């Protein structure tokens, strides 16, 4: 995966065509001087924008796009379709043609959804799938059959969330799906490998979380972690390893102290610690683990 | 003040009289055989027992004491009613006669009754004052005459509280006094001096918390800080002091890095942080402040 936020304003990978079976052509963002968003308003690559025509999404927007037109007469930018920029726990865009619906525990509305809004209602009521449909509407189930009426195209899930305009919330007779773990303040997991977010995610963290996961994998020699995602505003702001047998902190990062790229523990037994101060919020991280026998 | 807890576990002081009026001399703890308590008992020093007659609380019990008689047919120990060993923010044992009572605010019973949780409830309803009263009784209030009916001797005070027996909370007509501000999670001071506990203190600090406070004296050249208590259990567990101007984080202390007696900040605008871990409680910190201009 190449993306590990809702909206892959994280995404730097190649993809040039809005898609990749009968899509267009990005135009250069060192070219597109008459758009808003191109090089000269971004120099220090702010949004990943560069000397290149790769999908982007600098304007937080709810997906990767690109522009297709130099003038903005009629169409002039497009949504991108990239297969590999698909959160983990984003389960994908799925058909909800009514009756029943695709989750069928239970529902609500709400003005202000976000995707956390959302999932947070479905995970208190013990549902393990949470369902945004046309940027208002919550759907919860344990049904195993949330893709009944089949898959569609990521862009067709596009709404915006009506309490978040960053975020994808559905579309009409469109859900976006998503496990409930995603974002939870805290969780147990023992798969070989996963991704463990923030609090709230991918809403901004909230403030005063402290939340902790434990990563517990029988038989592991070591467990490979990675950030592919890091956006911690404070330096109270703090993301801790610890030993799982000793408690003893491994490794400390905060807003002024980021994580490598990656790196190795030889426990087979980590519990991941997340700090958030009262003062600033930002998008949060996103954690790979991979254990190794 | 030599005591910065309710029961006084902190007590250090040369007191080996039950009381300075009127009182009996202690034993010495390295002659207390026939007793629970002494010095083969406690060697590496535990409970600030030693080769003295001093007062000490090493038994979770609600306030010092010693032993009176080497053998225990009939009243062979007492507390000890030592005035500078008075936490800042109790503001004593006084009477309560009935009618009024010394807080009009309002009250509660509760069968668990702990000093927090009778300051808490107070603090919430916006009272300045809360009151423990027959080990289960709180009343708050925002009068000033709190001493309507009197002091009393602070060993008046110590039943112990229903819902922790390591606490004092008041007797038979008989209320000790908190200020609503102790154990507060966060708060803003502007005293040329004052003192900052824990949250939940002087119960042992809840899971998952995370608090600051703002110490901001208009004029100061630097506020000397100094720890007279620092129980913090977790490496995970964080005492941290602020920059109030820039938010960068000027000391990080947690179970394995403990705060020098004392330190200077040449700053008047600092942000006193805590985070809790939900592993291990413990008692938490006291932290005394003083500007200087
Ligand atoms: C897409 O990008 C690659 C460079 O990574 C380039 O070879 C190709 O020409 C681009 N395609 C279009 C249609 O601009
Ligand atoms: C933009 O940069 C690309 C890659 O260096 C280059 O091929 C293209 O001609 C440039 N266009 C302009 C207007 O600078
Ligand atoms: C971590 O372990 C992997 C095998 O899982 C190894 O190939 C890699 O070199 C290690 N990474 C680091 C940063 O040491
Ligand atoms: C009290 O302690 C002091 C030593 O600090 C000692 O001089 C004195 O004799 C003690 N008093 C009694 C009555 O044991
Ligand atoms: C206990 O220690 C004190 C101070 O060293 C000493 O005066 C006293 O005689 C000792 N008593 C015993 C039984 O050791
Ligand atoms: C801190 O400041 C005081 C004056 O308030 C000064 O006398 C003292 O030496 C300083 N303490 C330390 C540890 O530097
Ligand atoms: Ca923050
Ligand atoms: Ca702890």
């Amino acid at each position: 995966p190449e993306c590990f936020t809702a909206n892959g304003a994280d995404y730097r990978g190649t993809q040039n065509w809005t898609a990749l079976q009968g899509g267009k052509p990005c135009l250069f963002w060192n070219e597109t001087f008459q758009h808003p968003y191109n090089t000269l308003k971004y120099p220090n690559g702010e949004g990943g924008l560069g000397e290149h025509n790769y999908c982007r999404n600098p304007d937080g927007d709810v997906s990767p796009w690109c522009y297709v037109a130099e003038h903005e007469d009629g169409v002039y930018w497009k949504y991108c379709e990239i297969p590999a920029c698909q959160m983990p726990g984003n389960l994908g865009c799925y058909k909800d043609h009514g009756n029943p619906p695709p989750l069928t525990g239970t529902s609500k509305t709400s003005n202000k959804l976000t995707i956390q809004t959302c999932i947070s209602f479905c995970r208190s009521q013990r549902f393990k799938f949470a369902g945004m449909e046309s940027g208002y509407a919550c759907f919860c189930g344990n049904n195993p059959d949330y893709w009944k009426y089949g898959e569609a195209a990521s862009t067709e899930c596009n709404s915006v969330c009506f309490g978040d305009h960053t975020q994808p919330c559905g579309g009409d007779g469109r859900i976006i799906l998503f496990d409930t773990l995603v974002g939870a303040c805290g969780g147990n997991y023992s798969a070989m490998s996963s991704v463990v977010y923030s609090p709230d995610f991918p809403d901004t963290y909230a403030t005063g979380r402290v939340c902790y996961w434990t990563i517990r994998v029988p038989g592991a020699s070591h467990i490979h972690f990675s950030f592919p995602l890091f956006d911690i505003r404070d330096s109270a702001d703090m993301v801790e390893l610890l030993d799982g047998y000793t408690h003893r902190v491994l490794a400390r990062f905060h807003g002024r102290s980021r994580p490598p790229l990656s790196f190795n523990v030889s426990l087979d037994f980590v519990i991941l610690y997340f700090f958030s101060d009262r003062i600033n919020q930002a998008q949060g991280f996103a954690v790979l683990y991979q254990a190794v026998k």
